[PDB]
């Protein structure tokens, strides 16, 4: 009955969008365990992009999030069939391709992005109080 | 046995510092109910200071925080003896004076600020990547 759900990501400057994704992943089924993977400083900066907080910082913050049941930190850069097996993962939850194989395997669950709620969006709102001229 | 704890604040651009305060308030006793009061856009801007997010935004985010059991939104600008009675509050948790009377009443519990972990501190870290010259 309990369904094990896995979501990975950077979770840099955690905001409501991350939280709503995590909420969504948690509530995919009646009874779940949500496992969250936190990608490393190094594999992120290299393959993905710039990151403000250290792995330890990003990892610490996620402990405060209601929906998060387990944290893997650092997580493998790439999910594999072996990892899903090792960690008993029924579904990987992510937004809508390194996920195509999870879809083909029937082990993918889409969650939805939330727009305009990021940490940087809030700073932009602060800056908009100052007119160009 | 269950101890009812009350913490109020703006909770603008919620960050790890808020979270650690909330954690601390939650864990003051073995069994607690943590009630969190979210101060209004209007009474904050007036009596306190500038605020980025609306009451609804600040309130929504707190729902994602593990430690938070109940939310009062908007909360009364000022705690009163009557409010503590109405909401069965045993202790108000806050950092270390509109709290002196709670101390005198033996209904105050200090929590600790966390420095350097605020939303704005993270933006400052971003900006430091750009040299003045």
């Amino acid at each position: 009955k309990n369904v094990v759900i896995y979501a990975d990501g950077v979770y840099d400057m955690l905001h409501l969008g991350h939280m709503k994704q995590l909420e969504q992943a948690k509530k995919l089924f009646e009874n779940t365990t949500l496992i969250v993977g936190v990608t490393s400083d190094n594999e992120t900066k290299l393959f993905k992009g710039q990151v403000v907080q250290t792995l330890e910082e990003r990892t610490e913050t996620l402990k405060h999030i209601r929906w998060v049941d387990e944290i893997i930190s650092p997580c493998p850069w790439v999910v594999t069939p072996e990892f899903l097996e090792k960690y008993k993962i029924d579904y990987v939850a992510h937004d809508d391709d390194i996920y195509a194989w999870l879809k083909r395997a029937g082990k993918f669950k889409a969650t939805q992005r939330t727009e305009g709620v990021s940490t940087t969006d809030l700073i932009v709102r602060i800056l908009k109080n100052y007119e160009d001229y």
